[PDB]
């Protein structure tokens, strides 16, 4: 969860995609979606990222419908964005301990109760939050099974962004968790 604001730039691919979906959000626009192996994905778009800019036109106040007009109209050669990374997220650091857990239990991809004398317990992580990403890794649509598998073959150090459930619910709204499951960019970040 950066220092702010950054400037990417995109190129549509042979099809005229660039991997995302929009969604208004508090007169903001915030990613809802990014498209393994898409433009969005490689310049490093990520869920829950706000939109300031598209091609140096304010966002604030546009329609979901409207922000995907908008991204069909433009030149495919180059489109510029100005992104304010993941404000509705947070990002805590937990040890497992030598019996492996973190400390917490969840359902949904939401926490719902913290483990007495815990590291999450330590660390404050708190409940009615969501699951975003895990070791830099989004797990958004996962079964809690895989989410589980994670947690497992992940080292020592742990690394979980959240998001309050309520903000969570009113992004994910009006997106079937099949293409959640499906189509959701879950990959390890290519260097």
């Amino acid at each position: 969860i950066k220092q702010g604001i950054r400037e990417v730039i995109l190129c549509k691919d042979q099809d005229g995609k660039i991997g995302l979906r929009l969604k208004s959000i508090d007169n903001g626009i915030f990613v809802q979606l990014v498209q393994a192996n898409s433009p969005a994905s490689l310049v490093g778009l990520r869920f829950g990222d706000q939109v300031l800019q598209i091609n140096g036109e304010n966002c604030a106040g546009w329609s979901s419908d409207k922000a995907h007009k908008v991204l069909k109209q433009a030149f495919g050669e180059k489109i510029t964005m100005t992104i304010r990374d993941r404000p509705f997220e947070r990002t805590i650091t937990m040890h497992k301990d030598s019996t492996g857990h973190v400390g917490f239990i969840f359902k949904n991809g939401k926490i719902t109760s913290i483990v007495k004398d815990s590291s999450a317990a330590r660390n404050g992580l708190l409940t009615e939050h969501n699951i975003c990403e895990i070791n830099g890794q989004n797990v958004i649509g996962l079964k809690d099974s895989q989410i589980a598998d994670i947690l497992s073959t992940s080292g020592t150090v742990v690394t979980i962004t959240i998001m309050p459930a309520f903000i969570f619910e009113h992004i994910i709204k009006r997106m079937a968790p099949s293409i959640m499951k499906s189509l959701m960019d879950h990959t390890i970040p290519e260097v």
